């Protein structure tokens, strides 16, 4: 792909993270505790999941950013909408206003409703992800294997400003314990 001269700085806002979740000094890296991390609670923080925000707002245009993922077993990536529901139980979806892939058992799936199989011969431990807010895309590609497509959502209706979304997934196993870090421009 040519999508890189669109890059975008993107941090982490520590306001929406999950409680367990440590963001690093830069807030360009987030890794699950193995403990409450002793802050208050908020109406922004994801509840349920190991989940957090990116800082940045996209109501135009096209960004580029991208995610490293090495070692992890479990990870949700993508973007949202700003008003997402951030309590209790709910499906990473189009109609919940999400446009995500993520890695669970082995497997890589699109959060399509319901989800779509992906097809990876070489496991990525970077991720880039294109935005295209005029268009109505969201694109995933697949650094480790030369930029290769992982998958396009299009005919999005993103029906509000857009956030970064990151999942660094939990750590029952004790084999994903691994962080999820931006990537450097
Ligand atoms: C209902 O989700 C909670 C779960 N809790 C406890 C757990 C942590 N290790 C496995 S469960 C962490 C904070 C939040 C993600």
């Amino acid at each position: 792909h040519h999508h890189h001269h669109h890059m975008v700085h993107i941090t982490l806002d520590r306001n929406t993270a999950n409680s367990w979740l440590i963001i690093s000094k830069d807030r360009r890296q987030v890794r699950m505790g193995d403990t409450h991390q002793n802050v208050s609670d908020n109406k922004e923080r994801f509840s349920n999941y190991p989940m957090v925000l990116g800082a940045q707002r996209f109501s135009s245009g096209k960004m580029y950013w991208e995610v490293d993922v090495t070692q992890k077993e479990a990870w949700d990536l993508g973007v949202c909408r700003d008003s997402v529901q951030r309590k209790g139980q709910f499906s990473l979806s189009p109609e919940n206003g999400f446009w995500t892939i993520w890695l669970w058992q082995d497997s890589y799936e699109a959060g399509t409703s319901p989800q779509t199989t992906l097809h990876i011969q070489v496991p990525p431990c970077q991720i880039g992800i294109f935005v295209d807010y005029e268009a109505g895309v969201v694109s995933f590609y697949n650094i480790t294997d030369h930029g290769s497509l992982i998958y396009t959502f299009s005919e999005c209706v993103f029906a509000g400003p857009l956030r970064p979304f990151f999942n660094v997934g939990f750590n029952y196993s004790g084999g994903n314990a691994a962080p999820l870090k931006l990537c450097p421009l």
